[PDB]
């Protein structure tokens, strides 16, 4: 007939509308539907069955009526760098490159507080907003490190918003330093760390996290640092690695975990799924996921975390297709390092290419601030 | 895979570059996708062939690209009514109920009773079509013309085809500009479409053998554009004829505008074989109706305006119609209550149907200017 292009060429109010009004739809899919047009929080046992049994049209319509529900087509995105204090580390995760196991301490460099000024040094005299500050867990870089280096790079350029180190990196450096969580951060904060970044939460149950991140910080920990930043005004992020070994409960375990600390402290500006990848780890015979799978996977998230603003995807992690299709199932910032440099003497993302891989798929690139302001609508900006 | 998805997400303009990236579309279908892209007038042969090659989604992405470029989301419709003079007729059209081989006659006095019925009404034009019969002559229609426009000077006359000037001009003796002139002193404004059928003598010859003909159809808006009215053409597709048929008719009317430029909308009329003496040809499926709007939407470069009536099709078809080329959405509105009550088309109604296909619904005048823009009204 003409059923399929009519359903796909209807508004977004009146697609939710419609999958109500299907005679033929199963109850529990339509019960969950009507929780969404009500904004109603939906129940573990919910996401579950979602997983278990939603396709992906279906998410599609409930997730996108929520992502423009909260942002109409705005997708957002600001100018960062990143800093790697060591790419080596302590701690033995399955899924990392990093890992103890598989990376030799001489194998990589442990930068000094004097090095890490050298690469902040760099960005001078460009228009970055933030530095961005994760990697390895070594000792040499304690407490007294990363301090220092909050007080040189605050010292040098006062206006840059310092997002560094996850829960991971905390829990090794406040126990080693005999501080409680709160008074760690709070030391932290007054060196001049102004947020946290959410790495490091890979998937909190103990069935899943006893195999893949076994010994460094475990979810109790992770949350109780995100707490703590929190009450101290901080803004952080949340992370979900997917698709490896896990079942979808625990997907939606780690969900409810971090809706429930959302719901206690108010503190988390982005959910961010990561997609497990099979290279450079101890897990090269686990099968990666099909891009319908991180489709649904946005979407429900975006269903689920009813308390997080933000959906994050990172366009280097994903392909071209995958980033621009995952601004219609749940995703409203779209990140990465935007490189606007020209190579001389001799595949980097503009700020042109990112505003016209947003416009491609209908959406409004918007520069943010740290709170997701509008600092610059690119929708009419011709280059 | 997603690849459909994709496809499916691209904005206008990136689902053009997309086909003319696709190194497994035939060479003949890139060329005219380029041609579009290049806003170069695609040729005869190109729209037979697209009529005879093209699959709809090809053929939506080239017609919504044209439809976006002139009109963005805009979807235009005015407030009208109708007075049928006549359901009898002298001619024998073998697709219409009123042919002479298979009754009422109005007054100049009735047709300025219904018209004063509309007096309290906020109507920009009164459209006039029907039957062709000999007391409904020169005389007759100047008589109403001039008592319409002496009631009610702002009210537009949007009045009779080539298949009634034709009759009328020849048993008056009036050279059809002589004619045209003539009507507009005494208040016709503009004509509608109707009468165009399909051009081409071995088609028209056997559906509307003896109403006039392609050229004394052209002529008579040829000279209406001369005198300054704005017209539109209709063209009956989806019976006896072939896709050539199609596209040597809107040849004609292509060139006619390149000559005097006064057509503002095209307007495809689907053919059905309900009580005419063509009730056994098959009609034509929903989506020959899409590729129909979507190549009329490519081959008429030079027309604004490719039109549907909401009455003609489904509810779904004019509603999807806005994706195949299709900017002007037309029928008579009723926003009118019912008292002392022991299907019609609302405002509300049409303004939901066009925002449910993410459109601008725009109430327009006579210079297809706002009335009222219902993107910024909610209800
Ligand atoms: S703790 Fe972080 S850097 Fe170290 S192995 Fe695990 S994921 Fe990699
Ligand atoms: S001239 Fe018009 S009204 Fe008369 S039979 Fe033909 S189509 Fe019908």
């Amino acid at each position: 007939g003409t059923e399929n292009l009519y359903f796909q060429s209807m508004d977004t109010t009146s697609k939710l509308a419609l999958i109500l009004a299907d005679a033929d739809l199963p109850a529990a899919l339509k019960a969950i539907a009507l929780k969404v047009q009500n904004q109603e929080r939906i129940t573990f046992d919910e996401g579950v069955y979602l997983y278990e049994n939603a396709e992906l049209g279906y998410l599609g319509v409930l997730a996108n009526y929520i992502r423009e529900q909260k942002h109409g087509d705005n997708t957002y995105f600001n100018r960062n760098f990143h800093i790697e204090p060591t790419n080596v580390c302590v701690y033995d995760c399955k899924f990392c490159s990093y890992s103890r196991l598989i990376k030799q301490k001489e194998e990589g460099w442990e930068m000094s507080v004097d090095g890490m000024m050298e690469v902040l040094k760099k960005y001078d005299h460009e228009p970055v907003t933030e530095v961005h500050i994760t990697g390895g867990v070594v000792p040499k870089q304690n407490l007294e490190f990363y301090s220092d280096f909050f007080r040189r790079a605050k010292a040098h350029r006062p206006e840059l918003h310092i997002k560094a180190l996850t829960p991971v990196e905390y829990y090794y450096i406040f126990k080693k330093a005999k501080l409680s969580h709160y008074d760690g951060m709070k030391y932290m904060q007054e060196a001049g760390l102004d947020s946290m970044p959410g790495g490091g939460a890979e998937i909190f149950h103990p069935e899943v996290r006893e195999k893949i991140a076994h010994d460094k910080c475990n979810a109790e920990q992770w949350l109780d640092i995100h707490e703590q930043a929190h009450k101290l005004g901080m803004k952080t992020n949340a992370t979900m690695l997917y698709g490896h070994i896990e079942q979808f409960w625990h997907r939606v375990d780690h969900m409810e975990r971090l809706r429930r600390q959302q719901d206690k402290t108010g503190g988390f500006q982005a959910f961010i799924p990561l997609k497990f990848r099979n290279q450079h780890n101890q897990m090269d015979h686990v099968p990666e996921v099909s891009v319908i799978e991180d489709l649904r996977n946005y979407a429900i998230a975006r269903i689920y975390m009813d308390n997080f603003d933000h959906i994050k995807a990172y366009w280097a992690m994903i392909s071209r297709q995958t980033a621009q299709l995952s601004l219609n199932f749940g995703v409203d910032d779209i990140d990465g390092t935007l490189d606007d440099t020209t190579k001389i003497y001799s595949p980097a993302m503009s700020t042109r290419d990112l505003v016209d891989l947003i416009k491609q798929v209908k959406r409004k690139p918007i520069e943010r601030d740290t709170l997701y302001n509008v600092v610059t609508d690119y929708s009419q900006v011709t280059f």
